[PDB]
């Protein structure tokens, strides 16, 4: 028998105002409610979805997912007409978006500590959850007016293909965004996941540059197995490119979990510049 809880939502409460883009089973849509509200993204099936409804564990996982720095779900239809999950939209939408849209005036160092330490007590969370969340990229996440950072996913294959994306590999990520190990073994762990962080992180240093974009795909896997890293971003903090190294590391052992990246990050917040390090690969932009 089908079951609901607290976060059971009428559909005709739900106003939708545009398109944010596709999802997985279909497009991802912004919306609110007549009044007394906030921003929010809709995902959707299409109206061609069989019997096959699995659609509603992934809402049980955005359900998993509630905290104050996290897009948490709002609600679901399951009752009344067609089927609807309803998670939070944050303002200024997705992080290679905000950062590109702050060309105008540049998010500062200390809001990258911030928002970076918001995503690293996120997944520190979200591991003893037992989630991993595999694609956990700039796209894959928000910020709020209050300028804090909160992990998500619309299902977004061909959102913004332009300035990323790479052929669909089979797997549900962009190949050329995704780990050595991911690639090779073909397991994602936390410790796969603080690789895609840590390339996460260098997306926020160089404030919403291309992943990957100068160095060929088939070269992607060769360079990344052999402990290739993007040189440092300029009017980027060295303290985060150091931590992020430590997740660029190939060996699972050698590479840090959540609890010790917020502890690199909670340093930083705390008045501190380039550590002892930073003599060479550091200064331009990437590529």
């Amino acid at each position: 028998s089908p079951n609901y809880d607290k976060w059971e939502m009428e559909r005709t409460d739900i106003t939708m105002k545009h398109k944010l883009g596709e999802g997985q089973y279909g497009e991802v849509y912004e919306g609110v409610w007549k009044k007394y509200s906030l921003t929010v993204a809709v995902k959707t099936l299409k109206e061609d979805t069989m019997e096959v409804e699995e659609f509603l564990k992934e809402a049980a996982v955005l359900k998993e997912i509630k905290h104050p720095n996290l897009v948490q779900l709002l609600g679901v239809c399951t009752r009344e007409p067609p089927f609807y999950i309803i998670t939070e939209f944050m303002t200024y939408g997705n992080l290679l978006d905000y950062l590109r849209e702050c060309n105008r005036q540049e998010v500062n160092a200390v809001v990258l500590l911030y928002m970076a330490t918001q995503i690293s007590s996120a997944m520190e969370y979200l591991e003893k959850k037992n989630f991993i969340h595999r694609d956990l990229a700039a796209r894959n996440c928000l910020v709020g007016e209050n300028h804090l950072v909160k992990v998500a996913d619309f299902g977004l294959s061909r959102l913004m293909y332009g300035d990323t994306y790479t052929a669909h590999a089979g797997a549900k990520f962009p190949i050329k965004w995704t780990a050595p190990e991911s690639l090779a073994y073909n397991k994602f762990s936390i410790k796969s996941d603080v690789w895609a962080f840590g390339v996460l992180l260098w997306e926020i240093a160089t404030y919403g540059m291309s992943p990957y974009p100068g160095i060929d795909l088939s070269q992607v896997y060769e360079l990344l197995e052999k402990d290739y890293r993007m040189e440092r971003p300029e009017g980027c903090p060295e303290k985060v490119y150091e931590l992020m190294r430590a997740c660029w590391q190939w060996n699972p052992s050698d590479r840090p979990s959540f609890a010790e990246i917020h502890q690199a990050f909670e340093t930083m917040f705390q008045e501190s510049s380039i550590s002892d390090e930073v003599e060479k690969e550091l200064g331009k932009q990437g590529v």
